[PDB]
């Protein structure tokens, strides 16, 4: 069995041996600030070695991807996959507003008894919402690569922005694009960029082998620091309603709704396709990084799946930055428990608005340093609610943060299949002109 299946099998043990190794040291030891941050080290090394990786292969998976297909083909590709993507937010978002309502967790608590803790950022609802498109087209490519634009009102208020450090990988994804399509259509004059492209592409792709043979270490150093830096368990008490209500919201979304929709459009079983990405579903829990975890996601799919090259070099990219599914259920249910919990009624009107811009607030904040706390501030803001009272679920905000990985990048696998069988016709015609 071994060979055949080393790298799971050591992923799942390491798994299974930091939380023993977590839960005994911090029982039975006590350990300073200092100490426990020097006990993550091998996690941080990951974490960087992990974060090296973004930039070449996003931009050689997109240029190689958009080039390989044809300009109309690739359109219509396109847009399949940003409806899927908007449908199935919708769903989530709809299946996350009716749960938490249904189940009632704020009536019984009160405000008083719950603590609090973080720092609210600042927040600009039109603002934010214009800073995405500014990122959309930067003003510098090589800047682009590692800094972002953001802008604050101040002073008959003026406008004033300054770039702060965090990769744009909105606009280098849209650069990719469209140099793609711009070099696909060259013909003959493009050759040679299409093949320095497919070389980098493979090139990176060979690199993250490498780092998968130390990643074992670092998850295993990376969990047991998670459980050593934990405040308190009466938070987690005072918060058990909450975190149930999300964790179900997202099982069901994961377990029902997803391969419902995968059964409907194609016929086949769609818990072995599941199964399949069983690495990269462990890895997006440890991690908890859509855009870090995108090369396992690629082996996975690729290697264990039988899924055309042609359609994952597309649409996984894409989906890495804009599937909104997990946050935006999050964000609703959290939204309409601290409404709850306060002095609010809410009605119809109310509900619907309300997870209208749950959604839109979603997608909005694509790209930001704590992108949670941002759509957050905007829904409150709608409501009618003040962005003071986020600091109450920051307690919980690293747990549910890893959840949401999983299901984002299983739903991205099964759009992913979904988009290459709806397009049958053109995958098996392009290939003799």
């Amino acid at each position: 069995f071994l060979k055949n299946n080393w790298v799971l099998l050591s992923t799942v043990a390491a798994v299974v041996l930091g939380i023993t190794t977590g839960v005994l040291v911090r029982e039975h030891s006590n350990l300073s600030t200092l100490e426990k941050f020097y006990f993550a080290f091998p996690g941080e090394i990951l974490m960087r070695m992990l974060k090296l990786i973004i930039l070449p292969l996003i931009i050689s998976s997109m240029i190689t991807g958009v080039a390989a297909l044809d300009s109309n083909v690739s359109g219509k590709i396109g847009l399949r996959a940003v409806v899927y993507y908007f449908a199935t937010t919708l769903i989530a978002v709809i299946l996350g507003i009716v749960l938490v309502v249904s189940i009632k967790p704020g009536v019984t608590q009160k405000v008083g008894e719950i603590a609090r803790t973080g720092s609210t950022p600042e927040v600009s609802t039109v603002d934010a919402m214009l800073d995405l498109i500014r990122n959309m087209f930067p003003e510098n490519l090589v800047q682009a690569a590692f800094q972002q634009y953001k802008t604050k009102r101040e002073e008959e208020y003026k406008i004033v922005g300054m770039y702060s450090d965090g990769i744009n990988v909105l606009g280098l994804i849209v650069f990719a694009l469209v140099f793609g399509l711009v070099i696909g259509k060259m013909g003959e004059k493009g050759q040679i960029l299409v093949d320095f492209f497919n070389a980098l592409s493979d090139a990176t792709m060979k690199i993250v082998q490498i780092i998968m043979w130390y990643m074992p270490l670092g998850i295993l150093f990376l969990i047991a620091g998670c459980i050593i830096e934990v405040e308190d368990w009466e938070i987690f008490r005072k918060l058990g309603l909450y975190m149930a209500t999300v964790l179900t919201g997202l099982a069901i979304h994961s377990i029902v709704i997803l391969p419902l929709i995968y059964f409907i459009v194609v016929r086949k079983n769609p818990f072995r396709f599941a199964m399949g990405m069983a690495q990269a579903l462990l890895t997006a829990l440890m991690i908890s990084s859509s855009s870090a975890t995108l090369p396992v996601t690629f082996r996975c799919a690729e290697e264990n799946n039988q899924v055309d090259k042609r359609i994952t070099r597309f649409v996984l990219p894409v989906g890495a930055t804009i599937n909104m599914d997990g946050t935006a259920l999050y964000e609703a249910v959290a939204a309409v428990f601290i409404a709850q919990l306060n002095d609010l009624d809410l009605g119809i009107g109310q509900i619907i608005t309300i997870s209208i811009t749950a959604t839109s607030a979603s997608i909005g904040a694509a790209g930001v340093p704590q992108a949670g706390l941002v759509t957050m501030v905007i829904v409150l803001s709608a409501v009618g609610l003040p962005a003071e009272d986020v600091t109450l679920i920051i307690a919980v905000d690293c747990l549910l943060d890893r959840f949401r990985t999983m299901v984002n990048v299983l739903g991205d696998a099964f759009g992913t299949g979904i988009v290459e069988k709806l397009s049958k016709k053109e995958l098996e015609q392009m290939d003799v002109s």
